[PDB]
């Protein structure tokens, strides 16, 4: 297999020209798509703290427009998903992943607007949702589209713009392209057999995407955490036990999401009436939440510079973390359109921030910064839960430049990816992936 | 597909024993590496105070420079044309070759040859850098321990022979990521499926960069500060440099190339001749380690130097011109040691350079040329050994500016496009095929 190997060697990274041209148009319109998706969903929360404003002084009243509002939102964005495209409820990771294994279809006619039109209600209504959902499958069917249009002939082309779209959506999502090129090539790419996906291509996919949201998003840190302290090597191994503790925590939160799909499937059935009804629930439960108490609710970007900072009690911190594990679960095992990737982050800094408390009162002799924790913390439950530590690990750093913790964010990760395999969980987008497929098959 | 379905329930399940060889191979790959850094330094002080205890005579110092390195240049050709000639050059085209299953890893000859080869050239004062070593070194540990252990299978031979190199590039940078990033982006076989356990070679990097850190604290390779941040309306200038880095790349691939060639007819193969060549080459480094240390040597003295445009342009047309002389003639003699650290001090001067020529073009921009540098300074890696991944995020792990990061991106990305485009190739992949087909020949 020699002769070949010299031959393939001399003929390596030769991405045709068609590709590589294409590759820039998905990455611009992803982009563009994702600045739009971003700056519509904040455009509702806005226009809602605009009606608690209208009716400031009767609660009663106030609290049911702050449900309704939501509960409205919520509804039209299940309503979307259920009639037009059931393939754009849940996350849209599972959905694009499945479209690399060729085993799920493209249907970009109904998705866009489905994904773009249904997040934007769910997550403008203020549900505990993630962009990246929507986005990355948005950015694979604007992947596909531009594939369709201009014909392209191909498995590497297929392969190739359908990953670019997904990694320059992931990238729009956070400002984060070097996670967004990671992220396909250690999870998304097709992960039991060989694929012809240009990185490059990818790369530059990615970079047009990162550009259009910086034309539009300049100035303002989606995290902004400061430069924290440094972690001595006789503090690693602290890191470590925060990484096996994310580890057992890992398999028992993705089952709690399997096991609450399936529970709420219950209530519903199948019926579009009854789903969309339970959507205005979940999602007015959301806006009154983000009312009466908006870190059990909302993307929980918020929360995290605050965690990180030491400004939350212990107790506090404890109700945070209970409260979101549920509202994580009500949101997104409901089916509502929306990742359950960035919530991750909230949960895990909260989780680390608080081990970090407990570090510092216990160890005075090492000089700790509860937020050293946190920051370990933050791409742990994307380790455990998803098994994709090297992609949480350069998203974390990404959007809190603070590499001395690179040490400490590896091997918490780390622990947390060991832990979980040898629980016996299994990553989350595959778990989705695989019931999905199995229920393409039992029903035959 | 029921296939797949089955594939993804069993998802990430790596052999326990494959895990726990990791850590072994990242710790022993860790601290041969510290040792070998080592090593290293202390030959290049010994030199130091050689020049001391002759400090007068000035054809005199020139003169024990000059032999103290032609001894240990000697020294370094000779351990390896005399008992592993695959321990020749750079040594990732090997370790590539290796994971390919088309070369051996003959590690009870490697590792004592590497690690004291490369100890002669380094330690002489010869342009070269301790990544080829280190990599090298550390994938024949990883077969070491496999063989030591006896581990079946094909997983087991793949993974730790992976691990063992990604720690030795971590070692070598303190760049636990660009390990990790360089298996999976260049030396993982690049046209077939493999089952290389990624949370493993993570493990592996752990370890080794502990190691490290136990024995190295405290002080980094490369500090460059902080440097100012890059606006929207100066970004096409990234486009540019990385042009002028994709056309240079090939070029540089070719020189390569053909110095191994026309270096190859000197001797002819004869290990006397070509040890004494070494020697010629080696005592010119540590010749030029004296007179002009920027000429010579691994090159990281005067990154941060010219990054803090600390160079004039002279200085810098000068440097350039004067390395891609010295590294050609290092590398492409055979001479145990890589070129992928050599290309981040070329990357970085020449990035200086078209930062000095922007600031005085574009005062409107408030430019600083620092940031050219540090765009700069992968943007060879990019261009020649078409990494672009793993040099952005090497540079990022070394230099620590990370709201650089477009402008890393932009420059290296147009660094890869325009090398593909004028028909150079990855050249440890142009090695590696020269080496399998001059075998089959
Ligand atoms: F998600
Ligand atoms: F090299």
């Amino acid at each position: 297999r020699r002769r070949q190997l010299i031959r393939q060697l001399l003929e390596r990274d030769k991405t045709p020209l068609a590709i590589l041209f294409m590759a820039a148009v998905v990455g611009t319109l992803v982009g563009l798509a994702a600045v739009a998706f971003d700056k519509g969903v904040a455009w509702l929360q806005n226009q809602r703290m605009g009606a608690l404003v209208h009716t400031a002084d009767n609660y009663p009243l106030l609290l049911t427009v702050a449900f309704l509002c939501s509960a409205v939102l919520a509804m039209f964005g299940y309503f979307l998903v259920r009639k037009y495209a059931p393939e754009a409820g849940g996350s849209g990771i599972p959905e694009i992943e499945g479209a690399l294994e060729d085993q799920r279809p493209v249907r970009w006619w109904r998705v866009l607007p489905v994904k773009f039109f249904g997040g934007l209600g769910t997550l403008g209504g203020g549900m505990v949702l993630g962009r990246e959902g929507p986005t990355v499958q948005i950015g694979g069917n604007i992947g596909r589209m531009v594939l369709d249009i201009f014909r392209l002939k191909g498995d590497e082309a297929r392969h190739t713009l359908l990953a670019t779209g997904a990694a320059a959506g992931l990238a729009a999502a956070f400002n984060a392209p070097l996670a967004g090129i990671l992220f396909i090539i250690e999870e998304m790419r097709p992960q039991f057999r060989y694929t012809l996906i240009s990185i490059k291509a990818v790369f530059i996919g990615v970079i047009m995407s990162t550009i259009m949201y910086r034309i539009f998003n300049h100035e303002v840190a989606l995290i902004d955490v400061g430069k924290l302290s440094d972690a001595p090597l006789n503090t690693l191994w602290l890191y470590l036990i925060l990484g096996i503790i994310f580890g057992i925590f890992g398999p028992i939160f993705n089952k709690w999401v399997l096991g609450m799909q399936d529970l709420l499937h219950r209530v519903h059935g199948g019926n579009i009436t009854k789903w969309v009804l339970m959507g205005g629930a979940i999602g007015g439960l959301c806006g009154l939440l983000g009312f009466v108490a908006p870190a059990t609710s909302g993307g929980g970007f918020n929360l995290i510079p605050i965690a990180t900072a030491g400004n939350f009690s212990m107790g506090m911190l404890v109700f945070i973390f209970v409260a979101r594990v549920i509202t994580t679960l009500l949101c997104f095992s409901s089916g509502a359109p929306g990742g359950i990737f960035a919530p991750m982050l909230a949960l895990g800094t909260v989780l680390g921030t608080a081990f970090g408390m407990v570090a510092v009162e216990l160890f005075p002799q090492y000089h700790l910064e509860a937020g050293t924790f946190a920051i370990a913390g933050m791409g742990a439950l994307l380790a455990a839960s998803i098994r994709a530590p090297l992609t949480g690990i350069i998203l974390v750093l990404e959007m809190t430049d603070n590499y001395q913790l690179i040490l400490p964010m590896i091997i918490t990760g780390l622990g947390a990816t060991l832990l979980a395999q040898f629980t016996g969980g299994k990553p989350l987008y595959s778990a989705i992936l695989a019931r999905t497929l199995a229920k393409q098959e039992a029903e035959q």
